[PDB]
């Protein structure tokens, strides 16, 4: 649900500072997480993919083919409020898109493709957050 992926999105997205001079993730591209699921926000730069390798590499949220750690991920999810309510079906949409994209050869460029799938789905199933509503979050823990 969209509260809990708020509560996610604001404690993974506190890595991103440490990850952008490695990825070259500009601050003109993206000034803070929360704004991945804006409305005016395209989810496509080859930099957020490598960004997004880093963060989840610092949770161990990625596996060693570059792809989702199923059930750190599943055990991420459940960390937080309520988070048994979105565990399995985050997980299940994230391994979906990346079916959608197995033959992209490049890691960071398939990493923000399923990213992007990932934000079109969340928001077709009604659990996409609106950045206030991680912003309302961001202080915790
Ligand atoms: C984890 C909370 C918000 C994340 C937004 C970026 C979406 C990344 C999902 C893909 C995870 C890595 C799988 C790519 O193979
Ligand atoms: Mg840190
Ligand atoms: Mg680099
Ligand atoms: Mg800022
Ligand atoms: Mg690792
Ligand atoms: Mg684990
Ligand atoms: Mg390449």
């Amino acid at each position: 649900t969209a509260e809990v992926m708020s509560h996610v999105t604001a404690h993974f997205g506190k890595t991103l500072e440490e990850c952008r001079e490695e990825s070259g993730l500009s601050v003109d591209i993206l000034d803070e997480f929360k704004h991945f699921w804006s409305d005016d926000f395209d989810v496509v730069h080859r930099e957020l993919g490598c960004a997004i390798i880093c963060m989840s590499n610092k949770f161990s949220l990625m596996d060693d083919d570059v792809r989702m750690h199923h059930v750190n991920m599943d055990e991420y999810i459940k960390s937080f409020p309520n988070g048994q309510v979105l565990a399995e079906k985050m997980v299940k949409l994230i391994h979906n898109c990346e079916k959608q994209f197995d033959t992209e050869t490049d890691d960071c460029t398939r990493v923000v493709k399923v990213a992007a799938c990932f934000k079109e789905d969340s928001r077709k199933e009604g659990i996409a957050p609106e950045v206030a509503m991680v912003e309302a979050v961001i202080e915790k823990y």
